[PDB]
């Protein structure tokens, strides 16, 4: 190619030039200051997202979302905002609450998280990311803006036809993320999403394909009540396991469970809480320290594991819930400023709508991995010599990328039962 590897490559490199500027704490040892506090930044706009939109779902729904696959997504639209369409940015993502030296090169940062991400040791631990922008042809963007994208995020905009071929676009955009997803995430925009109106687009997945460091035995798998929230309970299928797992009972007996996937670099985070006590009050509780303390305090344990079979997911519109938090001008057509895609083409300039979707599917193998069949059976007794963490009520969820310390995915299982 032209350019040199980002991932190598330093900031004393790489002339990176935003049209648009808006200027110990015990780091881990062997850490990039920077990249860290780039995380730091990611894990507050999750739990502060998950939290919001949690209060307008039902405590009996299940939830999930990928707020690294949102934050990583708009990041990019902000390669080229300005004003109030970036201080909003900056406010509702936390990418304000680090240093100006962190605050100001996000894209380079980024640019590194995404290289110690997407990279590979594809075992049976693989990662693909999927976003993208979408505007119209009858505009020309920036090519500043252009190679910059490919180089932070590679993917550069994408013009397609959308005041005159909107279904036609519509089929673009989606069957652009079904291929990436290895034909598994489809139908990211639905129709009537999209009309002969749609200036600026933003989609946004990340997938998740991998299997359990340590597996568990469909043989061990069985029916078994999970009580939901509203007191009634219904059959799912429990996976069994024995082994030592990291674990830490904390606050208020609520549990805290970590399954590796082969590799220990992603794991699944279970937070537990005992049988009384509600999984919205520990939402309520959840903060980025909150969860980090809980994380260190692991530590390796013989334990009984019974945990069930599930696919949580969701298609999201993000446009509600970010503006309701704060994101406004970027989705007003009056009040957006992205000068850094385009200079005033056919005039203002902003994200008609922005599209979101994750989803998890676990079971003995992994994350989207050999589904069984075999007939569960039913009943289990109880296991001798020791109790048992049994996540057969409300549970939350996160799947971490552990070196780089990121919230790849985070969701609730309120409800995994039959189908
Ligand atoms: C396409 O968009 C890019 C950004 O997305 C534009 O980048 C330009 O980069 C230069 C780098 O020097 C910026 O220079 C300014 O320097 C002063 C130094 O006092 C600093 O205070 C500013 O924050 C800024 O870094 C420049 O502002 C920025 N765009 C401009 C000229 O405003 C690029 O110029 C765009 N190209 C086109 C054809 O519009
Ligand atoms: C970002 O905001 C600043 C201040 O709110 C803008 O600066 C003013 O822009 C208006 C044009 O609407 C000029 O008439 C003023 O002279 C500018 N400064 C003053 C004296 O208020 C700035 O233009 C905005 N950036 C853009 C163009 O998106
Ligand atoms: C996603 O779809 C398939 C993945 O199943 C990709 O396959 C390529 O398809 C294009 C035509 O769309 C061919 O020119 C390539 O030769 C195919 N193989 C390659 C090089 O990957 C396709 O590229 C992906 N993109 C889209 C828009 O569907």
């Amino acid at each position: 190619g032209s350019p040199v590897d980002i991932c190598t490559a330093k900031p004393r490199d790489i002339p990176m030039n935003p049209m648009c500027i808006y200027r110990e704490q015990k780091i881990p040892e062997a850490t990039n200051r920077r990249v860290w506090e780039l995380s730091k930044a990611n894990s507050r706009f999750a739990t502060t997202f998950y939290q919001h939109l949690a209060d307008s779902k039902n405590d009996n729904d299940n939830i999930f979302l990928s707020p690294l696959s949102i934050s990583t997504a708009f990041a990019m639209t902000k390669l080229g905002a300005c004003n109030d369409t970036l201080q909003q940015l900056m406010e509702v993502f936390k990418f304000d609450t680090i240093s100006e030296k962190t605050s100001d090169q996000i894209h380079f940062f980024f640019a590194k998280l995404n290289c110690r991400l997407y990279r590979k040791a594809n075992k049976a631990s693989k990662l693909v990311s999927a976003n993208r922008l979408f505007g119209d042809k009858s505009l020309t963007f920036n090519e500043t803006y252009q190679d910059i994208s490919e180089l932070v995020y590679g993917a550069k905009l994408q013009p397609l036809d959308f005041k005159e071929n909107a279904e036609q676009s519509r089929a673009a955009i989606n069957k652009w993320v079904s291929n990436k997803t290895e034909g598994r995430i489809t139908d990211v925009i639905p129709s009537e999403a999209i009309n002969e109106l749609t200036v600026l687009v933003l989609v946004n997945t990340i997938y998740f394909k991998g299997l359990w460091k340590s597996k568990f035995s469909p043989e061990n798998t069985r029916k078994e009540l999970f009580y939901k929230a509203d007191g009634e309970s219904c059959s799912a299928s429990m996976m069994y396991q024995e082994g030592k797992f990291r674990y830490r009972r904390v606050a208020e007996g609520t549990q805290v469970l970590e399954l590796p996937f082969k590799g220990d670099d992603i794991t699944m985070v279970l937070i537990l809480p005992k049988p009384e006590k509600s999984l919205a009050k520990v939402e309520k509780e959840l903060t980025p320290e909150v969860l980090q303390e809980w994380l260190d305090e692991l530590e390796e344990m013989m334990l009984c594991v019974h945990m069930p079979r599930f696919r949580i997911e969701d298609g999201f519109s993000l446009k509600e819930q970010l503006q309701d938090m704060g994101l406004v001008d970027l989705f007003s057509p009056e009040k957006s400023k992205l000068p850094g895609i385009v200079a005033e083409g056919r005039d203002d300039l902003y994200v008609s709508d922005a599209f979101h979707k994750a989803f998890l599917e676990v079971n003995e193998e992994g994350s989207e991995a050999a589904a069984s069949t075999a007939v569960v059976i039913a009943g289990r007794s109880l296991n001798p010599n020791r109790v048992c963490f049994k996540a057969n009520r409300p549970f939350l969820v996160f799947i971490r990328e552990v070196p780089l310390n990121t919230i790849i995915f985070m969701g609730r299982v309120a409800n995994p039962c039959v189908k």
